[PDB]
């Protein structure tokens, strides 16, 4: 059968390295410069299905061709309803439609988390990651001039973010 | 005379602690509900002074009424440039300037330790906190709804920021 959306096992994790060190190195997409190993990844995967947050891969005959997952914003306890995600598609397959599948995806298993807001952080310039998630429903909340560096120039930071359900706020506990 | 700002002491962080936990347990301000020791506030002002970022306080007759100070807004490189704040008044000691004279000496300092932006996080009805900030200067850019929790109330969430410098480029590596 072929191109699927599917869970990420731990196997995809070189896969998954091999992407994200593409994306430390030629975009302003992550805001570090340090390239990393395998199990780095695999620790990142690991923490992730701990938490029961999803690890996404689109695939077609057997090779990943990109990936997609959401974390905590923060780690403090008041944040606990607000996911910040990324989506990284490998650079031969990028312009196709994959992106779209993996948020799409993503926002529907964030949905069965339980979570209320995702919140994606873009460089301003990317314009394919904004239209991307304009056209998945979210919207900017935020423009932050010269907020972060990289190849020796400021960068600006877009937030957007969709809002996952219209619920009270929870209790405590 | 009888008021003054300085840097912080070693021997300010019991009430320094105090003034963090009383935000904790009755403010939006921290999103979070877990107070701590004064061994925990003794190691967040080391971990400061290790990177060379000011802890300040506020007295008043050898009472400390008030602190502020700032951290890596991220811990990931592309965010050298810029730092997140924060300024607590003691709950006895509020409305009567000491916020403003806090900050005004933050500032300073974020200039001193050669950064590009301070960004603040308030929660969105903390009109005390955005008052201060607009009368130094800083200008709103994010508006982003109900991301936090606490209380039996959806959170939003204000950015603010002051760029400190025109430079056209980060000029210190
Ligand atoms: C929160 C986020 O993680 S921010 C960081 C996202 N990741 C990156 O920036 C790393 C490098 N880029 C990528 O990996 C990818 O190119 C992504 C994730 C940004 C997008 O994935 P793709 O598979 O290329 O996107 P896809 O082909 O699904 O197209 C998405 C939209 O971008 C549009 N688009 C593509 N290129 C451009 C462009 N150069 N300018 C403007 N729009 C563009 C498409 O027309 C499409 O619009 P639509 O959804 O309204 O039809
Ligand atoms: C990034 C930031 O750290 S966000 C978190 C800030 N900290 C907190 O919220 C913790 C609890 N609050 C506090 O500690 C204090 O209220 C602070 C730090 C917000 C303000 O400290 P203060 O010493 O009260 O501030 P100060 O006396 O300088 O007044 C600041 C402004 O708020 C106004 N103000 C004071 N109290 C209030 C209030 N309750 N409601 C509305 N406005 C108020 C003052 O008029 C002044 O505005 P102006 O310049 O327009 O006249
Ligand atoms: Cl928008
Ligand atoms: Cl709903
Ligand atoms: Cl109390
Ligand atoms: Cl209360």
């Amino acid at each position: 059968s072929n191109m699927t959306i599917r869970f990420a096992d731990k196997a995809d994790c070189a896969a998954i390295t091999e992407i994200y060190n593409h994306a430390v190195l030629h975009t302003a997409a992550i805001w570090n410069d340090r390239t990393v190993d395998t199990d780095n990844r695999l620790a990142w995967y690991e923490a992730r299905q701990l938490l029961g947050y999803p690890v996404l891969v689109s695939e077609e005959n057997g090779v990943v061709t990109g990936y997609a997952s959401f974390g905590d914003w923060r780690s403090f306890d008041g944040f606990r309803y607000t996911v910040e995600h990324s989506v990284y598609v490998h650079p031969a397959h990028q312009g196709k439609g994959l992106g779209r599948k993996l948020l799409s995806r993503l926002i529907d298993e964030a949905r069965r988390c339980g979570k209320h807001v995702m919140v994606a952080g873009i460089e301003s310039q990317n314009a394919a990651s904004i239209r991307l998630h304009h056209s998945l429903g979210f919207t900017v909340t935020a423009q932050m001039p010269q907020v972060g560096v990289k190849f020796g120039r400021w960068l600006d930071l877009t937030f957007m973010q969709l809002q996952l359900d219209e619920h009270a706020a929870p209790d405590a506990c």
